Order: structure tokens, then sequence, then C-alpha cells
């Protein structure tokens, strides 16, 4: 029942953020849950986690426990992680599956393509239906070295969602096929998923909110350019910060020899599960990599987590007029907030 | 407003579990809360806890704090555990009440039958009603050596709910009257009460889910026969497992000299408080009895608690088609799931 | 949405408490939140906390984070604690502000009167509206030596809400202007705000529920007189206990040189934030004052917190008939509950 104009934030030079209800309403969240997150490609992992036959991972997004698994035939598949008998979860965590999936409850077994292998005693069950007792699939695709799922059977391909993105990312970081997961920070953040994207889409805040990092880095004339359902923040010692629709962020810091990736998995209007993954090419970490990981964990990320959490609380106040001015300038400077207008302009298209 | 056919699961040979909404909907739970648990006899304890005058226990079921108390006149009574003046709780925990109940807030005193003994200054309050300032009762009955409460004043008697059950239980365990509480495991379980019953009503899962247990024991016949709102699982050193409507289960393991009892006290659609009681006839326990209690606590029960918790999560998934096939076999073998159909057929009569 | 008669508890000699729904319903709370707490003067502190230029405190009441701040010009002001840019909270805790407020997010600065000082880069933002970018004020007034806020722009003055109260309080304690905060107990209490007022408005409970305190003191005359939206419990070495609409209580114990203040900041139907402040005229504390603080913290207050928490649980029971008799005696004795009737008669006017 809450709608946005089709031209909402179409002019970034004179633009404001959503009326606050869009950050807080459970009704708005339920619509975005089905119109956006059940019908878009959702990045869930780096390819290194699913490279070999029988490799699998599990993810939870908008209330759906999903298993992605590389088959014995090396075909990548994704399934709802729920047994078609009486609903027990099939796999937990991540690792290497055996040659069949065995349900922990009554030990029905499934091939890695989801088809029912053996249902105990089914020969003695009247009219047992073998073809509707398979695991339920969804779409999965490998794109740009990462892995995306899609709950909409009618989805096309990741490239139609993020045209040109793979090429640009492989141009910022040429070592993607050999990156390996070094650390993952798991946090349930009490902020709307769009508030966390807003926080990523500008550098207006890094001076005030990231003193130790911005003070040492003399970064001026850093540009934020929009493309097709993704954007690129590029600064100088190159920096790359990609945002991709709806809410996965890829960062290639100065060395261009490593990456950090932010995965946002919305839970409800005021809760978002975040994975903060750090990837290096070497499995054995040096102490310089170990220290860098702890700087991310204990110094950098807490500052951004605190910001979006305070904003979520303030957004409910009757003392917040309703919308915030997006501080875009004529020059599209490094401190311009125009990236927020691009993101919210796209979001508004789902609120017509 | 979610209704089931009257013939739901009337034919166990071709049957499926409830549509998933019945295990997850708060609307369904509120209906079951009032149509079943406020109008059925609810087992709360073994008789040994209330055998002497002034004995009392407290229970919480469907949001109601209940005090069950044996009066000075040796009459067993049950009351809502709330003062008639301004609503302070009257008793906590379990034990021996003094000869009057004294409310901790304004020290009104009540007799063990619920009557107001003395309300201070009531002589000076205009039109004070001594007889509607008594504790509010509900029905209680001793049946089969156990204690049942009922929130419906128009209820009849436990035998009308469970015809023949006491006669049959006393044949399975001839020493019930001499049982004493040896251990109680209290768990607030994140599963619908009906998922927990499903898990009790079949042995399809014992091989897969209780490996250490199914591996040691060579069971030479196993039958699940239905009766009158209760069922009996009987195996061969006999084993007896009774389920009684709505959700109390009584087990008589091989020795037949001790019992374990499962009490389910539903909290909401996705939460059930469970009591797992172990009763032996001797007050001082042997080292083998202590060992058996720890096997139940740390090996056996966690396996069943984990199953129902995983099922409750999987039942919410859009990848669960909706209903699960009840694996009934022609022979009604030891691993047949037909007990579930009987249970769910009874539940369905409450969703007309 | 069930309404009360205009004469509800108009006759204290024959009166009952609200039907239990008024203490538990979220719908009732939402009405009282907007009709009472967003339209009444809410006491937040003693003036001593805001006496000097740049002093500030923060409070939270009915979901609103408020900052009260004494400006460089020595004018006392209050603001919603939310940045007009993108909603980050502005200040935390209490203390001495710098000469401008700096937002932690993007470092907009505000003078202590709420007006925008500096918005970084605003010179390059098209059509930037500086005078609709100030912090949002609400009304604040110093009254009786304490500080009140009001969320209703059309509010008048505290004296219109509490006629004669300041005049009578300064007769109870003549040194209010020299008091200083000696101790504060902060508790999120799981009780409706009206249950907590009930608990304050009678001494019917002091004998049974405060045993160590009742036997210890000698009371030669104790009266509870009602006025205009406030009441006075007065005893003899005088004692004064003031309740003021809606739920701030001021205590002047026998020595009549110190004060105890209860602030209730409701959160929802079943949750109330309480501040219990103890004020002495000397800042450097004696051992007897220090001992007295601990008796309040660990002996006296826990008894009252436990009473209201148990009452809130009991009010939900179907075994509570619905309303409780207010134990008013014809002689308005020391243990008469007639004060509850006065309070509930005032509350009832909002449920017509
Ligand atoms: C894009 N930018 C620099 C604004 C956000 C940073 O990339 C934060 C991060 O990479 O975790
Ligand atoms: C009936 N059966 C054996 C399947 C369940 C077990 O009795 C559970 C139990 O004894 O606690
Ligand atoms: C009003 N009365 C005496 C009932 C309550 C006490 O004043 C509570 C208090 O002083 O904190
Ligand atoms: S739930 Fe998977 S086999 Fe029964
Ligand atoms: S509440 Fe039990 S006596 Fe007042
Ligand atoms: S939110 Fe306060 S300056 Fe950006
Ligand atoms: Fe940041
Ligand atoms: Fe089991
Ligand atoms: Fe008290």
């Amino acid at each position: 029942v809450e709608k946005l104009p089709e031209d909402f934030c179409a002019n970034p030079d004179v633009a404001w953020t959503f009326p606050k209800v869009f950050y807080t309403s459970s009704q708005v969240f339920e619509h975005e849950k089905e119109a956006i997150f059940a019908k878009s490609w959702i990045c869930v992992a780096h390819g290194s986690e699913l490279a070999q036959p029988n490799d699998y991972i599990t993810r939870k997004v908008i209330g759906e426990n999903i298993v992605i698994i590389r088959g014995k035939d090396s075909v990548l598949r994704a399934f709802y992680n729920v047994c078609p008998h009486r609903g027990h979860e099939l796999l937990s965590g991540s690792g290497k599956a055996k040659n069949v999936i065995t349900c922990p409850y009554h030990a029905w077994t499934f091939k890695l393509d989801g088809s029912l292998a053996l249902a105990r005693n089914c020969d003695h069950v009247e009219s047992f239906d073998k073809e509707n007792s398979s695991m339920v699939p969804l779409k999965v695709e490998e794109y740009a070295g990462f892995v995306f799922i899609n709950m909409d059977e009618n989805a096309t391909c990741v490239e139609d969602q993020l045209p040109g993105f793979a090429e640009r990312l492989n141009q910022a970081c040429g070592v993607i096929k050999d990156l390996k997961l070094a650390a993952r920070f798991v946090t349930e953040t009490p902020a709307n998923w769009k508030v966390i994207v807003d926080n990523y889409m500008e550098c207006y805040h890094c001076g005030p909110a990231h003193p130790g990092f911005a003070d040492s880095v003399q970064v001026d004339k850093y540009w934020h350019t929009t493309h097709q359902n993704w954007t690129l923040q590029y600064g100088f010692p190159e920096f790359h910060g990609f945002w991709t629709w709806p809410c996965t962020m890829f960062n290639v810091p100065p060395g261009s020899n490593f990456m950090t990736v932010i995965y946002e998995f919305p839970v409800d209007a005021e809760t978002t599960l975040q994975h903060y993954d750090i990837y290096f090419t070497n499995e054995e970490l040096t102490q310089d990599q170990k220290d860098l990981i702890e700087w991310y964990r204990n110094v950098f990320r807490p500052e951004d987590l605190n910001l979006v959490e305070s904003v979520q609380r303030g957004l409910k106040s009757r003392g917040y007029r309703g919308q915030g001015r997006i501080m875009t300038d004529k020059q599209r400077s490094g401190i311009s907030e125009h990236g927020i207008a691009y993101f919210q302009h796209l979001v508004a298209q789902y609120h017509q």
C-alpha cells in the first residue's frame, strides 16, 4: 500500500532517500522479499567453495535454507534444503557430500542431482510416488568467479542482471580463480538491508567515521560511476568497490592481489544477515594477512556496523522529518552521495 | 479458517501429513489452544507428587499458570495461580503449602479449597464480596495413577477421553502406584506440539536417528495398534509405549519396573514445553539407574529433540511441497508410520 | 477498543481496577502512548543535571530518543536525538557538549539551539534547504526544580497539568535547588506502567511485602489526599509521597533534606523503563547515605519490582475474573486503596 514514484531519485542532483516507512515497515519488507529477493540472482559464495564434485554449501536467505552442490557429473545444482518426506533438513554446514544425500530422520537417500535414490520400505507403501519425492531445485549459476542462486524458475542469467560486471571485476582483480576463503565474519545486523547499502554507496562518511584509515590515505578525486544494476567506486595504488543489485559488494583493495566481499541476506524489515568474507590466493596466511584480518574484524567493520545500527534506530523517531537529503554535488566529487540515488531509483521500480 | 476434511487420514494406507500451515500458523495454534487444550484432560504429573495433604505443584500450559494442591481434607483440587484481589501469583515451584495460602502482595489468605480465609480490612470495605474473592478453580482428576487437569467446567471424566487406557496401562506396569520421580528434563522445544507427537508415533526413524540404540537391540516383533484416543507400541523383556490424546506419552521399558513419561505443554505454534520424567520405585538411586538417566539425558533425548527442531525449520520452506507421505506398509510392520495417520485423523476433527 | 464509563472509579468507596485488557493490550498501549505520553509533560530529571551551559542528558520514552541540552546562551532546549541528514543518533549518555554538536556519521554540525552550523559540501548541493535541516525541537520546561518535556507543540505549561504541585512540593522540601544526583537505579520492568502506579498509590501492601520496613518505623497518622492530577501521601518528622500525572513520583522522607524520585518511561503494554533517583544536598557522600543507598537498591526496591512483575504475569490468566476490588475503607485509613481509584478515574477519561 506504500508506493514510490517511477522517477523517484531519477535526478540525483535534487534527491532524497525513501520515506522512512520503507526502511521499517514489515509490509514493505514482505513485498521486497518476494518481488526482489525471490526473483533476483543472489550471490552466495566464491567459486572456490564449490570447485570439486560432491562439494556443497548451505545458505539461508529470506527464510529459505538452500543447499548448493556440485554433482558427481560436475554439474552445479541448488536445492531447497528440506527433505520431501517429513521436512528434516538434509545437509548442514559446508563440505564434501558422500555419493548420496542421506536424510538424518528416516534415511531416504537422494542422488546429488536431487532425484530420489532409495526410500526405505517404499516397495510396501501403496501408490508411492517416486517422481514427486525428489528434492526441490532452484536455479544456480557460476558468474564472474562467484556463485548465484535464483528462486524464480523463469529467471534468465546473471549477465542479464549485471551486464558487463564480470569483465570489469576480472579487470580489477586478475587472480580471482585462485582466491581462497581466509576469514568470514558472520553478523546479524539490526538494520534494514537498504540502510546497509546506503552506507556502502557513499564516501561522505569515511573521513568522520573511519579516522585511522582515511587520515593516512590522502584520497581525493575518487569517482563513483553507475552502470547497469551495479556501480563502481574507484580511487587511488588502485581501489575498487563494486556494488551489485540487490546487495552484494565486491572490494579489491590497493594490492589488487586480494578481495573482500559483503553478502547481505535480509531477514526482516529491521534485520539483515551479513557475511563479510576475506579472500587471499595463499591457503597459508602470513602474519601480515592475519593482522589485516583482525583489523577488519575489530577496527574497520565495527565502525560501519555501529553506523547502520544507529541509523535504523533514528529512522523510527517522530523527530526525523521522514526523508534525508542525498548530498550530491554538481561535480560528482568523491564525497558525493549520488550513488544512493542510483540504488534507491532501482528499488523504487519495485514499489510501483 | 484453515479447515481439514473430516476423512483426513481416515485411510492410513494412503495418507499424508497436515498441510504445513497447521504446524506453523499462529491462527491454527490459537484455535487448537482453545478447542483442544482448554477443553481436554491434560496430564501434568504422577500421583506421587500430590499424595499427602498440603502437597502442591505448579504447571504452565497454553499460557496458564496452574496450581494443583491436595487439601487438608485430602481432596485434590486445581486453581489458576493468581490472586483474586489484584493478580499476584500465589505459589511458585513445588512442595508443601502451609495451612493457608498467603498472597505475597496484600497477604490475603485462602484455604487449600480456594475459599477466602481473611482479606485484611475487608470489614471496612463497602459491599465486599467474600464469596467471589476465592481462588478460581479448574477441574482435576486422578486417573491411571497420574493427574489430569481440565479448563472446561463442562468436562466429564478422563475415562470418557481415554476409554480403557487405565485398565491397559496397569497391565503394562503393575507397580505404577509405587513409582517416584527420579529425574525431570525440562526443555522449551522449538517445534509445534504435533511435530513432537509425529516423532513419537513411529519407529521408521529408530535405525537412522538412534544408531547406537538400534544397533544393540534385536527386536523380535513390533506392533502399533490403535485404540480409543490412545495407541500402544509394543515390542519384544517387553516394551510398551502409549500415546494418549492430546500429547502425553507413557513408556514402560524392558524391565517393566520403571517408567518414562513425556508431557507436552504447548506454548505457541512453534514452541512446546516438554517434561521428560523418569520414575523408579526406589527413592535412593543405584549407580545403574544414574547411568541410565544420563544416557537418556545426553544421548537418547538430544537425538529426538534435534529431529523435531530440524523438521520445524524445514516445514516453513517454499521447497517443502506442503505435505509428507505417511509411510504405512501393508503388514503394519515395526517401521510403519500408520500411527501418524491415526493421530492426525483425530486432530482433523478439531479443524471442521 | 472496549470503552470505560466516564464515572469509572468516580466513587472510591465502591470501585474496581480496569478490566485486565487495559493492563495487557498493545492496542490500549498505542492509544495511551499517543493520547497521554505524547501529549503530557513528562518529567525527565532534576535541574541539577542541566544547570550549567553545555550540560546535556539523553532519555528514551515511548520509543523516542530525546536530548535535553542547556545552550551556550543558558537557554534550556530539548530535541529529538536524530540527525536531520540520514538519521544517525546525535548524542549519547549525559555530560558536557562541545560548542557544536557533530554528527558521528557525516559530521554535520549543529549549534546548541538545533540550528545547522555546517553541512559539509552543502555549498555544492543544488537547492539545499538549510533551515529545514535543523534538529527537530520539542517543548521543555523547568518546573518545581525538575525538568519536563512535552511532545505536543500545542502544550501549555506544567502548572496547567499539575496545578499547585510545585507550590506544595517546595513546602515538603525547601532545599530542592541544592539537590544532586547521588544514585540512579535503571531497570527495564516487565510490567505495564499503570501496574507500577497502582503499586505506588496504596500502602495496603507495605506490611506484607515490605516486612523489614513496616516493623522498623512508627507512623502516627498517614493520609492520602487527592488534588488536581496529583496526590499526596503524607505521614508523621513528616513524610511526603507525591504521585503526579502521568507517572512520576516524588518522595520526601522524614529527614525532609533529601529526595527519592521514580521516573516511569513506558516502552510497550508490558514493559516500562524506570529510573529510581536518590538525591542528597552534599555531593561527597557520608557512610550513612551510602548505606541508605544500598538498602534502597538491594532490599527495598527489589520487593516492589518483584510485586509488579508477578502481577503483570497474573493479569494474563483466564483465572483472573477481570478486575480487582479497590480496598477503600470509609475512614480513608493508612491502608486504604482509594488513591488507586483516583488514578484510574483519570486514566479512564482517555478510554471514552
Ligand atoms: C566502498 N566503500 C569504500 C565506501 C566502502 C568500503 O569498501 C568498505 C568495505 O570494503 O568493507
Ligand atoms: C515409541 N518410540 C519408541 C518410537 C519412541 C520412544 O518410546 C521415545 C521414548 O521412550 O522416550
Ligand atoms: C507511596 N508508597 C509509600 C506507597 C511507596 C513508597 O513511597 C515507595 C518509595 O518511596 O520509593
Ligand atoms: S524426513 Fe527425510 S526421510 Fe523422513
Ligand atoms: S494481590 Fe493478592 S492480596 Fe492484593
Ligand atoms: S547522518 Fe548526521 S551527518 Fe549524515
Ligand atoms: Fe564505511
Ligand atoms: Fe526417537
Ligand atoms: Fe512498595
